């Protein structure tokens, strides 16, 4: 039983990371088929990252100022081009290791895993989320940027996230695998900020379902809300409002548990009035908001 | 920048992992060269599971009473054998994609990933410590048996648990892969309960350094302890002794922040007496301590594998 934050097994993706190199930059790459996807940032210069041209940076290049070393193997580049913040070096080997893949983007509050890297070997895997402000709180050092965030489902591996740059606060920005960065942010050093961050309310609501499941009932109450006093007093805690598209994707739990979502809904209110009063719930003291429906189902059944 | 509770990367091991069928029970194997591991109690059914006679069921089995599925192949058994609470499985091939790896068995507090897998197949990673009552708080359904735990040392992998069993409060109880198990339990359908657990502080303080490294510094004061007098507080709050040993373990952290490790156990012990009132450390209102000291060196100075 029980109840713990899961990634995926991350070997599909271990297969496919390689070391790019363009001049004293060094960072990681993504090889499926005859392709090598990165940031396209490893080809600035240190005078160079406040007002990059890449376009005119990229026409200065030939293939053979790029390095890509798989393994002990260095593969020959044939080709490069550029969509939005992503490099695509073409290579004259396609990976064997290429697993059944597609490129997605996902919306705020999606779940993902991520496969940290550092010059084209993985350091370890973790869980997390697209916030809100379209950031992510991820753990990243010096030489990570073309890390992949992923998921799994079936035996096809989802591309949702690479990896490109660190903000103030300490959370994380980056694009999906065409290059289209997450949020309003920008590859280049010029000032930047996250936004206000807020909870991801529809996946806090999942994780009580969880709770409920897993056999803990102390917190619900003999109270319902309307969606509409649910919003006014969830945002007074920088909740995000609820939809009634949330409202919807909760209905398998809904009917798994018999508990109605706008009476879960009434749960979250008296809980954030109250807070926990020394209890936990599935190991935390917080109420947690990165596991989303689809991952409660899929973890609980 | 940031920290993550954070699994080693599963692929060496995923490459091993089979479906073992004995009858009616199907659950998963670890195959290494040519031999699959899988728990002993695959033999059972249901009459037997209540209090099972491992010995006069094997001698029962033949080879071919086992379906070995590796993907879409069937492997097959010519040997079998049985290992304290593990079944071995001689097969007529070696795996192809064996990784350098040896059967090590851990000490509790000490950290582990596990690769959660269902009929042979990975479905999850996440990184688990061995509880100082000898239990894990894992996560398995039907099926889960089988699945392993695992560290990686440069490229060797280093086997450590292999899963057997869940007890009336949801947490986990196995064995190392040599088949002892960890903790007072037996691998019979029984109730068994745990221990009372305790928490582990030599983990605590790791934790609290790497919230210092990430820039989380409202805990830090002026005061430091003794060891002896902060056993003597750890004891009253079920909280594991500190011994000279892990204050030399934490000797990188400390030298690297400025924050002696008597002088974090003092912050350690103000936060056990008054709480956090109302503040969080890392993302947490509560005292982490499922991150060993080389967790938090590892993350937080980027080891590969
Ligand atoms: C690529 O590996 C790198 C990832 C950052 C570096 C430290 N931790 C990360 O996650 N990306 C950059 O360095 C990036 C390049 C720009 C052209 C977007 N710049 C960046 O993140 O600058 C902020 C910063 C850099 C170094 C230390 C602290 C903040
Ligand atoms: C092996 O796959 C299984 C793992 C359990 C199943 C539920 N969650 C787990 O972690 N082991 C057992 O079922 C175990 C077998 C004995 C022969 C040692 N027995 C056990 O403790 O089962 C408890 C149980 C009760 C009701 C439903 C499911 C399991």
């Amino acid at each position: 039983s029980g109840f713990r934050k899961m990634a995926f097994p991350s070997g599909k993706v271990e297969g496919c990371m390689v070391q790019v190199t363009c001049g004293t930059t060094t960072l990681n790459g993504l090889w499926l088929d005859d392709v090598v996807y990165c940031p396209r940032h490893v080809i600035c210069t240190s005078e160079d990252m406040l007002n990059p041209n890449y376009e005119d940076l990229l026409i200065r290049k030939s293939n053979h100022n790029f390095l890509v070393q798989a393994g002990n193997v260095q593969l020959r580049v044939i080709g490069h081009s550029m969509q939005n913040c992503v490099l695509k070096l073409k290579v004259d080997t396609a990976n064997p290791k290429t697993p059944k893949y597609k490129f997605v983007r996902i919306q705020p509050g999606q779940t993902f895993s991520v496969l940290a890297c550092y010059n084209g070997s993985p350091s370890g895997v973790y869980q997390c989320a697209m916030r809100p402000n379209f950031t992510i709180k991820g753990s990243f050092l010096n030489g990570s940027c073309g890390s992949v965030g992923f998921n799994i489902d079936y035996d096809c591996v989802s591309f949702c996230y690479m990896h490109h740059m660190v903000l103030p606060t300490g959370v994380h920005a980056g694009t999906d695998l065409e290059g289209n960065f997450y949020g309003p942010f920008v590859d280049r050093q010029t000032a930047q900020a996250a936004g206000t961050d807020t909870t991801i309310t529809v996946n806090v609501l999942a994780w009580l379902y969880a709770a409920v499941i897993n056999g803990d009932r102390w917190f619900l109450n003999r109270f319902t809300t309307t969606l509409n006093d649910f919003n006014l007093v969830a945002m007074k805690y920088n909740y995000e409002p609820l939809t009634q598209d949330h409202v919807d994707i909760l209905g398998p739990l809904s009917a798994q548990t018999g508990i109605a979502v706008l009476d879960m809904c009434a749960s979250l209110k008296e809980l954030l009035q109250n807070g926990m009063n020394g209890r936990t719930i599935l190991g935390s003291a917080l109420l947690e908001d990165e596991f989303t429906p689809f991952d409660v189902v899929r973890q609980c059944s």
